[PDB]
RNA sequence: AAAUUGAAGAGUUUGAUCAUGGCUCAGAUUGAACGCUGGCGGCAGGCCUAACACAUGCAAGUCGAACGGUAACAGGAAGAA
């Protein structure tokens, strides 16, 4: 009973000795809720079939992240290629203050409270990856709390 | 007790892509102006330009318990109706 969630279609075309081919890809984001995201992308003659082909891949290759009661643990830095993210955790009652595709990633992913921004290129691609290796990269007090060798008397 | 609890993006270069990069938009705000329209009230605001020139009226008077006084109006007055 994950939520899906169809982040951006986008319509590109390669030329072939006749013409223009066009073909779809579509990019999406799925997630239980409870810190579990995991996005898919795929390219497709046709949008459902594009959308479609998004969702398998979605459903699959998703990833663990260490929420703390509804938001982020710490302030984290997502990068990839053009886009960088920045994420904030915030107190209860804010919302989602981030742009659309990190919208999709945090709401899917179960953070309900968050201050993000996104800097560099907005691509939605680029940002998806950018948020999702920022959320996989942030670390919980029991992880750096084990990391250390001593208690959690840090949390 | 409280008195920083706060951060959103989108369009546009290409057949298509990523990046760079500028332009534009979505938000607030104003001593505002113009266009269409216009019922009431409360609170505020109202020459941003020519420190350009000014008709007219007012905007700095007061004290007789400082003084010589009596010109005006109100009285007291002696004497002539």
């Amino acid at each position: 009973e994950l939520q899906e969630k169809l982040i951006a279609v986008n319509r590109v075309s390669k030329t072939v000795k006749g013409g223009r081919i066009f073909s779809f890809t579509a990019l999406t984001v799925v997630g239980d809720g409870n810190g579990r995201v995991g996005f898919g992308y795929g390219k497709a003659r046709e949008v459902p079939a594009a959308i479609q082909k998004a969702m398998e891949k979605a459903r699959r290759n998703m990833i663990n992240v260490a929420l703390n009661n509804g938001t982020l643990q710490h302030p984290v830095k997502g990068v990839h290629t053009g886009s960088r993210v920045f994420m904030q955790p915030a107190s209860e009652g804010t919302g989602i203050i981030a742009g659309g595709a990190m919208r999709a990633v945090l709401e899917v992913a179960g953070v309900h409270n968050v201050l993000a921004k996104a800097y560099g290129s907005t691509n939605p691609i680029n940002v998806v990856r950018a948020t999702i290796d920022g959320l996989e990269n942030m670390n919980s007090p029991e992880m750096v709390a084990a990391k250390r060798g001593k208690s959690v008397e840090e949390i």
